[PDB]
């Protein structure tokens, strides 16, 4: 589909659609010609300022936009991944149209058809301390320096712009400062984690329907008055999408009838799980005023030109720890309650969900690196916002550290990821030693895991198991299978 | 004055009226009279239960909620400071009155008198998991066993008791369970802390006066429509705050005729600092519901009784951990203001604020105890909710570990208090070497330092001058000078 | 007893004897005699160095001595326990006599004096970077200013130095700069931390004896020739211990009938504690080099005066960090026996180890108390030394942070003690679910609890007998009872 | 060349010898006889035992072998670099040589041949909690399935072992067990990490010598007997170091005319870097043991078999935690060395490095980067091994979480790998502002810097710099051109 970009209407779902899904880009010539004319309001202003040569004013002018571009291009490290670079490229051509930084319609242009056509920049991910770096080399591939990938293959940016018809971009007056000025790395890269922590908590509550039902738990948990005498909204939510998936359960009924309450990896779920649906909700609030703002520097709103200090990261460096150690502890749970599947004397199944503990290990060491990775998390979690080194000879003396918290807040999702991929696999396993009676919702999912994993009888690689199952998680396949 | 509870409209300004303060609580006869007819309605009910000897059993169960308060009392280390097990207190009696604890009007009233007549349980601070072991020592204390703190001074609890004119509570069918089980002892200390973090930013502000005039900054980084451009609710609050006190500074006047912008130690004041309040308001929205919720368990609806998980400290050990981290970092930007006043290649002040730097070394020292306690700051900004280790033979497997996070914001506080408090200490200092045209807001703040502490011309103990002025914010002497 | 200092042979368990253990120091007049011709000869090398009016200079240099103590006397929060000053102040006064600070003799002398009569400066705990303020705090007593404890009760420094028959001391050319420069607030402050750190692993050895034979441990993960099939010195040596102590078990003459192998808190115990072992070896090395060592600044030879870098923290700022890391590690390994004990699932005996589940908790939360206090540790153990805040006008561009890390190690050592006086608690009950036939070591451990704390029949507050045992361990009794 | 294996004499630098640089291995005749008979007397052995259908029941004990390789397969994650899987190769088959793993020849030899002709497993990074997953599927492709890296190409092991002229290898008895017991994947990363860390510290010495001369630094902080007042070994060799390639330079003879002291990066760098080498040596003295050591199980002594903890990372789990903390400060320093080379105010050289502040920013941006490095390395230094988790139904209820630790140490050796790289682009460039009269030590880091990286005129992206320097460390090349 179209996802048209006004400067104020963007979703962090929008930043989805085109980072991952591949969704255009337009801009109406509306918004572009009240672009253009603050772009030509702003030259006005400066040309009278510098009056109170043209010609050597105005070629050095764009000398120093080129300087910036180079001279600011100075990460190292790995490339950030093309879904990354296309998320920051959609916040920065949004934030630069929202009317405050008076750049030209040219430049937003350039970035529309180099997303629409797939021109993404290499981006090393270090360097950015909360994102002039990382802005800067998108704005050198948009020069046609450096490298760039053009769909997908990795080549110097002259070269992949011109395999997609486009020109090297010529940054005007500001329009270096512009593009490099801002938050968009930090925003860009949070708005994907934050639709992938959603997603996150999406098939966790589908990876413990299995567990719910391989271990007998009782809906009593999820009354719904309980859930309401502590009415955060999370947890209500989540009781009642539970409520929902476990109705048709003969499982659960025959455990309403003989069990009173269950271990906190079952009943503990709705408070758990809807603290992290409240943490989610808190950064998508951040991010939908973020995205929509103008966090370059100085701003033009028609009649003068001033600095300011929108492109700290502070708020959405903040909300990047959050989520990292909301996510970490939400893996944390499940974590325990795949623990409790393989022990025989807290699930009631079969020692480690073998047929034949004889000779056989079963899934036991699934658990353990379930538990490698949430001591992975633990480190990650450390907060990079509460940290902060000063910069320019101490001109930028406190900085938000957001950048490294929007990265390590992505490996925390790929390992939470991970984490619950095993749940999947072992609660699967596990119902294999009941006599099925789960909901249709729950056999939707268990159905699903069945169409690429089967069964395990002898012992057999689990690894393999696991990455199917993740990828089937990244394919969306089991929100498919249970809406 | 005096503080009325009926279970739902507890404010966390409440809670501190009564803990810091010394507010009576009441309760009305009304919600007394609606608590006992449930606690009636729950004993017929579970009289009715176990008949499908009367004496013997009703025994038994007051032997068993002495036995659990007993063996609950497993705390270790120095007791909990009277304000904060007071604002327990008065969480717990609310919570206890929302109306699904099924409690009797008897115990409510022991804890309102226990809180008007200043009996005080001795609780030690640390064995919660998140509240079983502190909340036990509290109903150890009504019991009339371990100690208390009767006005003030530690003895047997049965002699406080005596002393204050109240006999020994005894609980009835279930409620010993009541009153341990929730989060009282995380959410009680998180009212006062969110209250203490709020008068850590007003402390803030007005320090931040001093030192923005002392180094003549611009008003320009303040002007509306930047902060509008990019509208965190936060950053446009702090903004006008800090318009409205910068009126009438003839230094910042001056500099906005000769400046363009400030490092960001000036310049970024809002987005950080109204980042800091927007973490603030964030926590307060989720400890007014916490401490008019439900979170003893099982829980009694009139009809029923059911086992949930509401006591699950999740929502407020994340929101416990998120503040610590925001306050650390305003803490870091004081810190990194302060090394800017003392240096004289930064400030354009004579170094270290001394008038004879050849014999002097002025408040050098003072920026380094605020980098110290900056540092300590970084350790405990860890979140403990990052981590959980299972309890009660693994069938309580996943548990918040807020109250470790309750406990370490508040150190966080008294850390940040003191660097705050060397700020003004500097800053006033700093204006002496100005024309000292302030403002009016900013010459109050600077008045009311110079009521309690000289300026500095030979070197003396900074400690000293740091303590007053540490004890003027604690008895909030600059908010009453400006308001 | 009597400890001698002469600058170069300073045992970390000396330095406990006069802190801890308050035996007297003395310097031979030799040594004071030396001491005191190179503080002449230092005199006279200034004295001709500023002649390429002398009354006006030495008078000056006096004030300067002041100035800085004064200004430096800039620490924030409670002052730090007696048993740390004394600590301090006899590392201070043995490398001020090393031969490089060229001090005067009654310096010295002074600082003997305070600690034979007690007279300790009240040192507030936080303010270094890694020591400036806090031994500027201890030099503010030894000129009558501030505040200092007289035999254990505060008062102004001078009416304590008047109590102790004591004159205030004036300092001399250099003599401030030396008293203050340099690394005595960390090194005391660990040299204490490693002794009972020491002390720590003497008493886990103790209390996982307890635990060893409730749980019916084989000795065959003791074997000699398996330790040295890995020969990491404390391994081997811990080895050594428990096979010589469980010499003599019925219990562990049965189990290594019936029984191949144990869980890791039990099989695992050599490599684990011996691993702690060697932490707590390096960090004595570290100390054992660091308190003989001249770390104040500039230093000076006999014939030439000279500045280095030897005040930096940085081998004792990572040896804190380290070990804080090993003893948290510990502690939780002990919480995860104690985690063993209560499970019948995985003990064999009892549930929770009361001999009535159905009205009793027994121990149960006592093992939540250990689980809190782990987590605790784990915030604790971020490294401070990871860390780095430039101070004074950047011109003290890179500090330790070791200040931070000496205090938050006193904390750790504090909150494992706790860990393991539950240890000796719960293992103690344990055995009364055996036959006893435990061996003559074990059994001395058990009679010295027996002799203080009754077996657990009815439930009763943990916290009173956790107290208690804590007690008898800072008071050594365990290590008497079975050296 | 060739490194000999006889299960006793490996060093760390052998393991770097055939991981990195791939050296031949091999095994003589005698050892492999040896190995062989303590294979037989242990077939014997059990053999006896099981005796107290034979073809059934060796049949059995093949299949347990495949079941543990097949099940205990379960990493996930990117495959490690080839240069690791190697490293844990080495060492694996140097410790089942040690003596006591019972294992048969041929397993030493498949592992001998897997190494000299590169057909190398693919193994993911996690899943090891301190390393039974990754070493399992190096088994599972030494048995022919899962993947393997044939001269570096993925594909089917069962493909590369036959293009190497190699057979699957098939497990015998406790062979399967004795290959994935064991801490290899740890130590054999952190063989390669302690040698990754001297080259870190030696490429730090050489590029701390170009801004020790470019800041005109005085040669008084190395004074031998300045550094020999605090001996400990590190600070004393690296102040020789540091004299030796200082001599001859004519800027520091002036210096030395004109200077007393100055800022902590150049008069600390003994103190700080001393004690890197210190730590540096703690590990590689950990490792030495480690490496040449049993660490399998149950191990076998020629008459009996027992089960011990051997396997348990803690001393290796520590050693990784310890030097990722040491190294990260390191990089502080660096990076606060960095930040004093590029302000005018403290280097006394043009802002930012340029000839023309006017258009040009020079290399201001570099040292945002370094300090967004040190930022992740403060994340990264967290403990992993202060955690634990307990696995195996609580069967192993304490674990190292040494294998989290060493992947960690790898990302902060490659960050700060990137900050020295800055430390030498930069400080080449700020001595093209000086008149070069530097040492001919200094000179041969500059001319080396100079053949590859041009003087900084007008801006240009620092990141190809940054990474072309970076190439030439990893390649040697600054330790060639300066031994």
């Amino acid at each position: 589909s179209m996802i048209e970009i006004d400067g104020r209407s963007l979703r962090v779902e929008d930043v989805y659609a085109v980072a991952v899904e591949y969704d255009r880009v337009s801009i109406s010539d509306d918004t572009l010609k009240a672009v253009e004319e603050k772009h030509e309001a702003f030259l006005k202003l400066i040309n009278s300022g510098k009056t109170v040569n043209v010609h050597i004013e105005r070629d050095q002018e764009i000398e120093l936009q080129k300087n910036l571009i180079r001279s600011h291009s100075s990460g190292v490290g790995d490339y950030l991944e093309n879904r990354y670079v296309r998320a920051i490229m959609a916040v920065r051509l949004n934030s630069l149209a929202a009317g405050y930084s008076a750049v030209s319609a040219d430049l937003l242009n350039m970035m529309v058809e180099m997303l629409n056509r797939d021109v993404i920049p290499a981006v090393p991910k270090y360097g950015s301390v909360g994102d002039l770096a990382p802005l800067a080399h998108i704005g050198l591939a948009m020069m046609g320096e450096g490298k760039a990938f053009f769909e997908g293959r990795l080549m110097d940016s002259a070269r992949a712009l011109e395999k997609a018809g486009l020109k090297p971009y010529q940054f005007k007056e500001k329009e270096g400062v512009a593009l490099i000025n801002g938050t968009s790395f930090m925003s860009g890269i949070l708005s994907i984690a934050v639709m992938d922590a959603h997603d996150i908590l999406e098939n966790a509550i589908r990876s413990a329907l299995l567990s719910f039902e391989a271990l007998g738990g009782t809906s009593k948990a999820f009354t719904p008055w309980i859930l309401g005498a502590r009415p955060h909204l999370g947890q209500v939510a989540i009781g009642n999408r539970f409520r929902e998936y476990l109705t048709g359960s003969d499982i659960v009924k025959r455990a309403d009838s003989v069990k009173v309450q269950d271990a906190y990896t079952l009943r503990c779920i709705p408070q758990v799980y809807g603290s992290v649906a409240d943490v989610i909700d808190y950064v998508e609030n951040v991010l939908s005023v973020e995205i929509n703002s103008a966090t370059d520097n100085p701003l033009f709103n028609g009649e003068e030109v001033v600095s300011g200090g929108n492109f700290h990261g502070e708020p959405v460096a903040l909300a990047a720890d959050f989520l990292a150690i909301a996510l970490t502890d939400l893996g944390n749970m499940v974590e325990r309650r795949i623990a409790r599947l393989v022990d025989t004397n807290l699930s009631g199944l079969p020692p480690f969900l073998t047929p034949d503990s004889g000779l056989n290990s079963g899934y036991m060491i699934p658990q353990y690196t379930a538990a490698a990775l949430c001591n992975r998390n633990k480190v990650l979690a450390y907060p990079s916002s509460a940290d902060t080194i000063p910069t320019s000879a101490n001109q930028e003396d406190h900085v938000s550290m957001g950048a490294t918290g929007s990265l390590k807040l992505l490996e925390i999702i790929d390992n939470v990821r991970y984490i619950i991929a095993i749940e999947y696999l072992l609660g699967s396993q596990a119902l294999e030693f009941t006599d099925k009676g789960m909901s249709p919702s729950t056999r939707k999912i268990y159905e699903k895991i069945r169409e690429k994993v089967e069964k395990l009888d002898h012992d057999r690689p689990p690894s393999f198991d696991i990455e199917t199952i993740r990828k089937m998680m990244d394919k969306k396949e089991f929100i498919s299978a249970l809406p």
